[PDB]
């Protein structure tokens, strides 16, 4: 029967499964006020899914200059067409390929660049803004959404929303680097999975989606929307309560010093977006600092809701588009005051 809402990460985790449904209000807002992660499923069946297509931004944009990240070893590629990174998105034999002959795992970075989103697609701006969940906490101009009534007093996030392109994750090695390192931002943030690729060629790449899900630490509510509902997952995600980031900071100067980085004894390795913490470092977060996350797989339609002030990181399963829109709630405003 169709429900208001379950639990994922054994109840810690609110997932609403209806996204357009005005009363979400009552149930979201005690878990947000706690300092929580929230999960909207569905989104996918609200949207114009032909706007969504790498096809289509390939063939609308790919003469635009762009650079990329090889997520394997940090290196960036310099000037190339935008239609270089689309058309291998799904296609291994088109990707560009490393010096080892493999073809390399790719994220697309700042594109549409800095504020430009509105203006070079203003078709996808009108179909993302109209359907996000929690709409008075995420429309620019929403009443629980305090963005453009702040004083300076406060930092004010920039005009959004922001699109995340990036291929997924292959290999037992690949296990241990993210697609977006650990890092916090000052802001509210809601992230929507618009389109997952599931790549040809080198496909039937099902096992190795499953052993990193279940060393992810993955609930077994979570496990059964695959085997059971044939969803299709797009990346996996760990955050942190803001209030647990300065122990997340110890353990990232120990580690440092560990392994020979020499670093004076202030320095923010979370604010330097140099970590992901993989399944050994997430145990001794857990065993030395007492510190528990919510490991989340962010499906197709799936809106994840990041609290301001909380460390996350994300490793992309397959190849993904997100959209991002940063808001200022009245519950996390603190986050983002320049004093005390
Ligand atoms: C947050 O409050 C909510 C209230 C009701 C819904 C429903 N959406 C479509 C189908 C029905 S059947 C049972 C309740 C469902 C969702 C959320
Ligand atoms: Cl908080
Ligand atoms: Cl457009
Ligand atoms: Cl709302
Ligand atoms: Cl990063
Ligand atoms: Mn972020």
């Amino acid at each position: 029967s169709m429900t208001s809402h379950s639990w994922l990460c054994d109840g810690r985790l609110l997932c609403l499964h209806d996204p357009s449904n005005k009363n979400n209000w009552k149930i979201f807002r005690e878990c947000w006020k706690q300092g929580q992660p929230v999960l909207v499923s569905g989104v996918h069946k609200k949207l114009k899914s032909e706007l969504w297509k790498p096809e289509a931004f390939s063939q609308e944009f790919g003469d635009q200059d762009v650079d990329l990240v090889n997520c394997r070893n940090c290196a960036i590629i310099s000037d190339v067409k935008v239609r270089d990174f689309w058309d291998g998105f799904e296609i291994i034999c088109k990707r560009l390929r490393s010096e080892d002959g493999q073809p390399m795992v790719l994220k697309l970075k700042d594109w549409p660049p800095g504020e430009d989103f509105r203006d070079m697609m203003p078709t996808r701006f009108e179909d993302l803004m109209e359907n996000l969940p929690l709409p008075e906490y995420t429309k620019r101009d929403g009443r629980l959404n305090l963005a453009s009534r702040l004083p300076s007093y406060f930092v004010r996030p920039d005009l959004g929303p922001k699109m995340y392109n990036a291929y997924g994750l292959i290999t037992a090695e690949d296990r241990r680097v993210g697609t977006t390192n650990l890092h916090l931002d000052v802001s509210d943030a809601v992230n929507v999975m618009v389109y997952v690729g599931i790549p040809i060629g080198e496909g039937a790449h099902d096992e190795e989606v499953l052993k990193t899900i279940d060393e992810g630490d993955a609930d077994e509510v979570t496990k059964e929307r695959i085997h059971d509902h044939k969803e299709k997952p797009g990346a996996l995600w760990h955050i942190y309560a803001a209030k647990d980031a300065e122990k997340i900071r110890e353990l990232l100067r120990k580690v440092g010093e560990e392994q020979g980085q020499e670093n004076p004894p202030d320095h923010d390795p979370i604010h330097d977006q140099s970590w992901y913490l993989d399944q050994t470092l997430r145990k001794r977060l857990y065993e030395e600092y007492g510190v528990q996350g919510w490991a989340i797989v962010q499906f197709l339609g799936d809106a994840v809701f990041i609290p301001a002030g909380a460390p996350h990181q994300v490793h992309n399963l397959y190849s993904c588009i997100k959209v991002a829109e940063d808001f200022v709630s009245p519950e996390h405003v603190k986050h983002c005051f320049r004093l005390t």
